[PDB]
């Protein structure tokens, strides 16, 4: 199937004066907001609500300093808000920021038995904040064992009769929690659908939110244009017709990983890699013969233009483009003097390809390995180790030590990869089955444990839950590396959750792309 965008994003001219107009007013709105944070004499509930709203509006990235300092004090000053609402929110914010706040704060809301007091089933704002908090738990938070089921069942019961926009905020939460959703996608929904219709809205913050979102969108649109040009200048739609045309979608993913303007170069470098490996994938999946794929795999491992001759003409195209890309990366990084870090991404790509070849081998033989062995190859084929490594390329502050840490397959990274694999397998199962892919995960899980499809998918679901608790734990201080390098990994897992919601294709991404890159927010 072809791209349904056309050349809609191929050309974008920024309204220079509009940008300056917005940028100038934002600085003023930025200062007003800062003073709202640096403000003195505020209740706990009010301070946490301020932080939460600024974050949901997608503007918190301007007050990384301010918000941190405030949450730090709250952590240290351990409060006693007998309000479920403020407690759950206090818990979530701190946890999301790496503050290992004790889950004992919830015991006051549950009986001797250790279960949530059902007397709270009429505190909708409490249930909602508890619901959101339930997704930020780790393995040491069994006190929150049934917080999801509890808050969920009562919110569903309450929802139909709630006033707007609360009703829509709740209904949306039940379909997509905040912690596991894509930042820009959730920010878009909050600004446009909730806060804008909020009667108690703060006009300074709402205007600040809309202007910023729209200004960043102009930046994103410029980037997607440069990329759409770069992709067009390669012309893989006529030269390599078996490969998918999804550069726009590949950009949405780079955007899910990070949206900040400071990560402009990284995001562009990333989208290029995602698009490139997207071709290599289709090369192993739809086209290419066994004999052909081994030569491709082999050439990638050697990594030298001298190997092109050994490859069929069509694989010569892909292969040459791959080295040029990494050649382009080294040049961009030359200025900063970080040109050397490119090798890390390269070594990961080889790993993906090496495993792509293995995947096809298993397909031909009709091999159905045990889960242990299956995952030993299937994890890298998610490309997440490769994408996460690529993430650091454009991040001007990423050091050799950071790449060093990442190369050891840290648990947070490992968990992100597992979520991707597991979710993908549950969704694409029924499809790949009919294609003769008896090498799929759910198939291996059924043959290994001697269980049905449901049980297998259930076992996989638990693997993703375990994986999320691990990501949440991996964010707690002291973090192995700066949070700056953990977020991309966190975002990769969120993208998976967002793409395979309810485990269909670009039909799921279309609305997000329109709301994020096509339509601007009406002021
Ligand atoms: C599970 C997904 C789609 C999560 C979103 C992020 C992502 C993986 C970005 C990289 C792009 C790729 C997508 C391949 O998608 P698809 O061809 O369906 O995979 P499969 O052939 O292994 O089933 C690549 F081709 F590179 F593998
Ligand atoms: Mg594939
Ligand atoms: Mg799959």
């Amino acid at each position: 199937s072809p791209s349904l965008w056309g050349d809609q994003f191929l050309s974008f001219s920024i309204d220079n004066q509009v940008a300056e107009k917005y940028a100038k007013e934002i600085e003023a709105l930025k200062e007003q907001t800062r003073n709202m944070l640096l403000a003195t004499g505020m209740k706990l509930a009010d301070t946490l609500n301020l932080i939460d709203t600024i974050e949901r509006l997608g503007i918190s990235y301007h007050f990384e300093k301010e918000i941190d300092d405030i949450l730090d004090q709250i952590y240290n000053q351990n409060s006693n808000c007998n309000d479920l609402c403020t407690s759950a929110l206090q818990f979530r914010l701190l946890r999301q920021h790496g503050f290992n706040i004790s889950p004992e704060i919830f015991s006051k809301f549950q009986d001797e038995n250790g279960k949530f007091k059902e007397s709270l089933a009429s505190d909708v704002l409490g249930l909602l904040n508890l619901y959101e908090a339930s997704h930020v738990r780790t393995h040491a938070d069994d006190i929150l064992e049934d917080a999801l089921a509890f808050s969920t069942i009562h919110l569903e019961s309450a929802a139909p009769h709630l006033k707007s926009p609360l009703r829509e905020q709740v209904t949306h939460a039940l379909e997509q929690c905040l912690h596991k959703g894509v930042p820009r996608v959730e920010t878009r929904f909050f600004i446009s659908s909730i806060y804008d219709k909020e009667q108690s809205k703060n006009n300074v913050l709402l205007r600040f939110a809309k202007l910023d979102f729209n200004l960043l969108q102009m930046l994103h649109k410029q980037e997607l244009a440069q990329v759409s040009r770069w992709w067009k200048d390669l012309d893989f739609v006529t030269t390599l017709p078996y490969a998918r045309d999804r550069v726009v979608e590949c950009y949405f993913w780079a955007l899910g990983v990070y949206f900040e303007p400071q990560y402009s170069q990284a995001r562009v470098m990333l989208v290029k890699t995602i698009s490139m490996i997207s071709i290599v994938d289709d090369t192993f999946d739809a086209y290419g013969t066994v004999k052909e794929l081994e030569a491709y795999t082999d050439a990638i491992q050697r990594w030298d233009i001298n190997e092109i001759d050994r490859l069929p003409d069509y694989m010569k195209i892909s292969y040459k483009a791959i080295l040029d890309l990494y050649k382009d990366y080294e040049k961009e990084l030359s200025s900063a003097g970080r040109s050397h870090i490119v090798c890390h991404a390269i070594e990961r790509m080889k790993e993906v390809v090496r495993n792509y070849n293995v995947e096809s081998t298993w397909f031909i033989e009709g091999y159905t390995p045990p889960v242990s062995e299956y995952l030993s190859n299937a994890l890298a084929t998610t490309t997440y180790y490769y994408l996460a490594t690529t993430s650091y390329l454009g991040m001007k502050s990423a050091t050799e030590q950071d790449f060093e840490w990442l190369s050891k397959n840290p648990k947070i990274l490992e968990a992100s990869v597992i979520i991707c694999r597991v979710i993908d397998d549950t969704a694409t199962y029924e499809v790949e089955k009919s294609r003769g892919q008896i090498a799929t995960g759910i198939e291996c899980c059924m043959r290994d444990y001697g269980i049905s499809t449901k049980e297998a998918m259930a076992k996989f679901q638990n693997m993703a839950e375990t994986a999320w608790k691990d990501i949440n734990e991996g964010l707690l201080r002291p973090t192995p590396v700066s949070t700056e390098f953990l977020t991309p990994i966190l975002n990769l897992a969120r993208i998976v959750e967002v793409t395979y919601i309810h485990n269909h294709p670009e039909k799921v991404l279309k609305p997000h792309i329109i709301n994020l890159l096509v339509d601007s927010i009406k002021i």
